[PDB]
């Protein structure tokens, strides 16, 4: 069951007619606050928001643990406190320090929420349960009960993230296989995930993943419909191998074959499935409860068998042989850390996630050097090449069309069936060469469209100062054919291409394209739908992972209140308050 | 290359005779240092120690720079500073951080070594680089070259311990594979061994293991020539699977032939196999550098594959069909911790190390009560029953005996062929049982000969705090055949068993032997021949692991000088000894 | 034995064609760098520069281990790993904490090193071992060897850096005497020397100096050749003592005796004299591994025997008596965190460093006043005085000329002995002010031609912060002679000047000359030649040592990657830094 939001209306306790007179006020303002929720958000995995409102006004502490009482028994993960009039700061305030919590005060005179407000934040930072504000820039009459777009934004803002907190809470990470080639993010590190994210690690070996396949533990009649539905819809291209490592029409069917068995085996040890309980396989029924995972694959698994590429490519994809569903979280390489941010991705916007290397820096120079003619557009300035190593959730394609018919990429309850087959259409399969996969697979080849809105994400581990997020908005570029053909078959001609223009700022990591490359802390990154910066900051904030790179701009910065007094600067009062107040859940 | 000991006579340095007169003296003392350890003690592999002398003796910084100078070429890993006169304090010490080092001091008059000594330790304690100080009760005339032998069992107890820590230093846990059923041991801490014992970590997936067996990376031949050996020296016990489970002799041939390919190819990961470059295979020939591995084996591999029981049993022997050798260090269910104190026993003795389950604890009254008679003799207030999942050195049958003609185990090369084969003798190899080892295995069951002292050690991580050691000092015991063969029906009849019983004092977790049970901090422990705890305290404190439980006599507990600053207790100078200086390597 | 740089080419471990394409560019790769360092590069001393590689490419941990029992022994204190294409992370690092560390990645789209890079980095930055990163601009085609200038120019700025910090670990700072007149930096702090620089300080009385004169403890024929050589080429100034104070001649020669006894002895005391072996004086002929040294003089030796002044001059010159050599350091009123400075820019360029006293900042208003006209040119903004108490380096007159006409100061293997000579004639030695010294002296007066690039620079030592570094990119100015007279005799007219222009920025201490002035952390400075800013702060990163004050263009910052971790802001990274990973040598 998920997670949902308390609200908890506060109101002045005095009576002789003052706190009856605010009742139908207060109350208003809850049931609208729970309203907008609900209109405007899904879960990610896009069943609707439900909102617990108390069932009483709280004035002080009687009130206070009755509706702590009823949001208990709800499995509550974030609350939001509102109220139009002046009440007893920490006579009313959520004590919890454990979820996430704002506070929205009335911006009025008759009705003076936002001096509660004031005082409640002073009681979070006092006692140190940091809050967020939810103050808007303009004076409300007493009786105007619409949220003003401000509001909106911040109470959405706000909603999504600890969502996200309560949605990762509980759940597991799964790690089928272990390092993959000495990378860093593939060692996966379990107290990062248990104290900053709640969640826990399981850790499977690679052999349990063969076992499945050769023990016939997965719907064989699924494998039937997964072939038919790969035969109608994928398009394949050119095999790349020497002639002597080509493999035949029957050997590449049963690389074909057990690759969507994978898929299949991966996704039933992360949610399960009922199908195996029938065939008296009831243990391997459950699975591990995991919300993202990882598929370590190089070396072991690909010396002998074929590559994960196209299950990690239709897994992270919205839809499959069974239709458009949520996008699943599986990392290449088992990068666990490049996981949580796909994951990160996929809580905030509802939306698939595209894992990618960081492949190369482009240089206006250098893109002239080798083409003979000039980088422009939104391009001019400097380029980087994503290109994950096979695999990329085929939404990435942005076959996906918004109401004005731009290329995009949306979260599953809007995706129809004609454009989940454009994404394959303007997909090619590609044979895995040889000597880097002895085993065989086939690669996700699709070209990301031009000037669609991104984020690159990243979250590194490091020692001695623990996790940090590195963020960079910018938009996907058109490369003329002749130019994109050219640096495309000098690099990876068989795997998927986006090509990166980060904004810039002026300043530090945002000062040239260069710099963006330079600061950027692993080989892979995540690429997010959208301009969603602002939504990764406020994040970040709620699971004090400092933000160490970012280029969004100083008045979308969203934290707790108790950040402002670590100072104005907003990366050092970011480590200063990111330090006092630890991880979440243990420390 | 090995690492060797550096030894540096430091002298007066004012002349007029003075340091003239010294210089024999203080020489020869150097050279009877390094002539005693090298009588005396032989690295864990069985190769001499080499002890490099600086080229004059030390009077200050020059001359300390010169022995610095020549001991950074010769791989030196740790020191001994040997005086007999007044020498200039900080001037004369040996100032690098990270490795052992100790001073003695002659304790005469005309010869006060021993007042150097007290200076010099000053002078380490001040500058935050402890050493550990030699210094003989009794004065000595100054022409008395012999050495007593309380000053012989320091320098000898702190070059073992040393010499420990510098073998370790640079190379690898081998993890082949993953966790294993959730236990703590196996979720292998990459910075514990980078930080406190200056190793890295290997991880390999289980199906590199398979994929070295199915693709025939191995010795061809040696397969052959290790099913003939173990035809002709295997005996066999009663198979007690149930009927329809059981194998036909065909089949198990085949878990045979497996078992001992495991075996060799983990060996060949470990420290590589030039037979495999002759074959064509030049990268899997290199190995991994590992002193110690772990195999994962349940669950994953153990579904469908056979167990590591025989592989386990016979790499952590001094001998398999290639004759006596040097016991490996492999680690069963992935246990790096259990693995840890497996390599600190072998490096501080050079014998084989026993791997147990910490099974159950029989107190007077249960074993009464089973059985209508008591437990007696060294067994007369409880017994502990250590016992594997099937795997356990041979060498632990202690069917190897010592000059007296007493059972023990002992350093391979004092090991006979006629004492490997009787090790064998003494063992019968029973089929796994299936439910739990679905692809069957060959266990290793002994009974440990009684009378035996043995010390059972066990590594523990602690969030909070880091590694701790604990340490129990007893004996192995034999019981009459009705109570052994009752006790051993009643618990897991297929594998090797030991009785234990540890030496108590009364007080704290050794009040009595069920509190050594209730105290021991995870279901593993480690059996190491003889009572070498005084030895394992001392290495303990090289690498700044605080011993959490311990049975050894306060007279025998060694350390550091600086830890008495730490306080008169012995338990609360060593937390906080440890909690100042902190890991060795880093952070 | 001189500190080596070590070169690891690093490599993909897959056969079957791929390792075998890449092995000659890699080693060649790894040939280049070790060329590029020898022929562009030189240790202080004057030394070639030798370069050590690892016998095969590095792949995995076989190979990583191999090369590091090479390193071992062959005194190697710094790496450089290089390689063309991907490679196992963290089966390939350098993993020695104490060494400075650089990682160079191709960046190429076939040969894709730089994707190794951020790999590495990731894995440096998760295991506390931070690393340098190196990588080019522009993509190079997978033919082209030549290595990129910005390439070049950060593995000279790392290799610079690098072997200053080999350089001092294990040599000694020599305090001759202790504190002179309350002054911070003559309190030698050494746990500073020992945990961040990894030196010893060795202390002695300045009674060893006046023992080592009377005793004639020193080369009595090479006494003749010091006065010989005074006497041809010392041109005196004038004696502005008040008359019942000056000296007859042979007074004056007794201090000039002395004077250059001084020198002779203190260098002797430095670096150990083979004559005085030849002359039966065993103990004092070894010195005390000195690179650096102090000389307190005041109060206590100054009140009765001639000043420091000649001795410290001379010795920090490129020349004496004997000709052109390595210059020493010596620092004036034992100023030991001076003397750091110093070595730090001996270590960093192989130049004559200038002890300074930071005097009197003259404003623009201030000038005005007092001279009639107004300052000029670089001077416009402020001007600060810049005249030790009777010594500096006589490179510091600047007769020295580059290859052009300019006047500079020279590494001293590319200085002519007629540029001594010239340096000698542009210099007056006036004698000592009785009142301040009463043993007398000769003060070095010369003038500091203006144009002249200059860096000053300051370590501190902070009470619960630690070591800090001070920095200041500039200027010397030439004034016109009445301009310049008034204010030289308003001051110290018989001590050397230089007059000093800081570059300002617009903000905090460099927002004004006042401020740069304002700012300064202590009462002494050095001069070192030409802008060597970027210099001193990759060596303060490789060191620890936070940067509180610099006027460097934020472009040439350079400083291990896991800094860029630590924050967007390039002062908050470093003392966030700095606090992480702490001390070198220890904590
Ligand atoms: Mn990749
Ligand atoms: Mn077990
Ligand atoms: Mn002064």
């Amino acid at each position: 069951s998920l997670p949902k939001i308390g609200i908890r209306p506060v109101i002045d306790g005095r009576r002789m007619g003052v706190r009856e007179s605010l009742e139908a006020q207060t109350m208003n303002m809850a049931k609208a606050t729970a309203a907008l929720i609900s209109e405007k958000l899904r879960h990610a995995c896009g069943a609707q928001i439900e909102c617990v409102i108390a069932d009483t006004c709280i004035a002080g502490m009687a009130e206070s643990a009755a509706c702590e009482e009823k949001f208990s028994r709800q499995n509550v993960g974030v609350t939001i406190t509102v109220t139009p009039c002046w009440c007893y700061g920490s006579e009313t305030i959520d004590m919890d320090p454990l979820r996430p919590k704002a506070i929205w005060g009335f911006n009025g005179t008759e009705r003076p929420g936002a001096v509660y407000l004031a005082a409640a934040l002073a009681a979070h930072s006092q006692k140190g349960i940091p809050a967020f504000s939810i103050y808007g820039h303009d004076v409300q009459d007493a009786d105007d009960t619409t949220i003003p777009a401000d509001v909106e934004e911040k109470l959405l803002r706000f909603a999504r993230a600890g969502l996200a907190v309560a949605s990762m809470k509980g759940k597991s990470y799964l790690s089928v296989g272990g390092v993959s080639m000495g990378i860093a993010g593939s060692i996966v590190d379990h107290n990062f995930f248990e104290s900053w994210l709640g969640m826990k690690v399981q850790a499977v070996d690679m052999t349990e993943l063969r076992r499945r396949i050769d023990q016939k533990i997965y719907d064989e009649v699924e494998l039937e419909m997964a072939l038919a539905w790969a035969d109608k819809n994928f398009r394949y291209g050119e095999d790349q191998n020497a002639q002597h490592y080509k493999r035949d029409e029957e050997q590449s069917r049963a690389v074909l074959k057990e690759s969507l068995l994978m898929a299949m085996c991966i996704r039933d040890m992360m949610q399960g499935n009922e199908k195996l309980a029938e065939k008296g396989l009831v243990e391997e029924s459950l699975g591990y409860n995991a919300i993202a995972a990882g598929f370590q694959g190089q070396r072991h698994w690909t010396d002998q068998y074929p590559n994960g590429d196209t299950a990690e490519a239709l897994l992270n994809s919205s839809f499959d042989w069974n239709g458009v569903r949520e996008p699943f979280v599986v990392a290449t390489e088992n990068d666990s850390l490049n996981g949580v941010a796909m994951l990160m991705g996929h809580q905030l916007t509802g939306t698939a996630q595209v894992f990618a290397d960081v492949r190369t820096y482009w240089s206006p120079d250098a893109v002239e050097r080798v083409t003979g003619q000039p980088l422009t557009g939104l391009a001019e300035h400097g380029i980087i090449h994503l290109i994950n190593s096979g695999s990329a959730a085929l939404d990435g394609s942005c076959q996906q069309r918004d109401e004005e018919g731009k290329p995009t990429m949306k979260p599953h309850w809007e995706i129809s069936q004609k454009e989940a087959d454009a994404c394959l259409a303007a997909t090619e399969w590609c044979p895995a060469i040889h000597e880097y996969f002895r085993g065989g697979g086939y690669s996700s080849r699709f070209l990301t469209e031009g000037g669609v809105p991104f984020t690159m994400t990243r979250v590194n581990l490091i020692k001695g100062l623990g996790p940090v997020l590195q963020i960079a908005e910018g938009w996907s570029v058109e490369l003329p054919k002749a130019m994109h053909d050219q640096l495309d078959a000098r690099t990876n001609s068989t795997w998927p291409t986006t090509w990166f223009a980060p904004r810039l700022t002026g300043k530090g990591p945002f000062a040239d394209v260069y710099s963006v490359m330079a600061n950027w802390g692993a080989n892979h990154g995540v690429l997010t739908i959208g301009h969603v910066g602002a939504d990764f900051i406020t994040l970040a904030a709620m699971l004090r992972i400092p933000v160490c790179m970012h280029n969004v701009e100083e008045g979308k910065i969203y934290r707790p209140s108790s950040w402002a007094a670590h100072g104005m600067d907003t990366e050092g009062q970011d480590y200063r308050a990111c330090q006092n107040y630890g991880p979440l859940y243990k420390r």
